[PDB]
């Protein structure tokens, strides 16, 4: 069973978030900043939710296993655009869109995942990616322009942050299309990879660039 690749990917990434989350932990202790501590607090949980699906998900080992994955997916998404909302002191009427976009993104690659019938997969597909494409849209040209017009150390902290959500987010699409659930073209082991991958990245990856920076604090 442990040498199953399926199941190698799954206990890598609860390792993986697991050491990042408690990595968060140790990095935030100290640190007082009013502002920086909601960084810490937000980015910090993040990594436990994925933690705690993974493991959920090894314990547990179509295939029902994988809709833990995408409750953490519906939980970390909304929270990671808050904490680049909260960089760029978003108003809360594009906050309310965003996560609204985000909701129909999740709900309908779920229903997309469930469907019985091979022609509606993609359907559901291109109403999640359209809802992606806007929340890219509104991140990488809306919360630019406001990133802008602050502090050099916010505005290019964003930047990053913002390039690497865009690249990352827009590869789950693109996954799940070759992946089981639309074409069946990359073998599931193959696809449990590529998945644990992007979350760690968006997730740890996301964290430490973001908690490494000045950016945070209230300056």
């Amino acid at each position: 069973i442990t040498g199953r690749p399926e199941w190698i990917w799954l206990a890598l990434g609860t390792a993986l978030m697991g050491l990042g989350t408690l990595y968060f932990l140790v990095k935030g202790m100290g640190v007082s900043d009013p502002d920086a501590k909601k960084f810490y607090a937000i980015t910090t949980l993040v990594p436990a939710i994925a933690f705690t699906m993974y493991l959920s998900m090894l314990l547990g080992y179509q295939n029902p296993i994988y809709w833990a994955r995408y409750a953490s997916w519906l939980f970390t998404t909304p929270l990671l655009l808050l904490d680049l909302a909260l960089l760029v002191d978003a108003d809360q009427g594009t906050i309310l869109a965003l996560v609204g976009a985000d909701g129909i993104m999740i709900g309908t690659g779920l229903v997309g995942a469930l469907t019985k019938v091979y022609s509606y997969r993609f359907v559901w597909w291109a109403i999640s990616t359209a809802a992606m494409l806007y929340i890219l849209y509104v991140l990488f040209f809306g919360f630019t322009s406001k990133a802008e017009s602050m502090r050099p150390e916010v505005a290019s902290t964003f930047k990053v942050l913002r390039n690497v959500t865009v690249v990352l987010w827009s590869a789950y699409p693109v996954v799940w299309l070759i992946g089981s659930e639309g074409a069946g073209i990359v073998p599931l082991n193959i696809e449990t990879l590529l998945f644990m991958v992007l979350d760690v990245s968006a997730k740890v990856g996301f964290g430490l660039i973001l908690l490494r920076s000045r950016a945070i604090f209230g300056e």
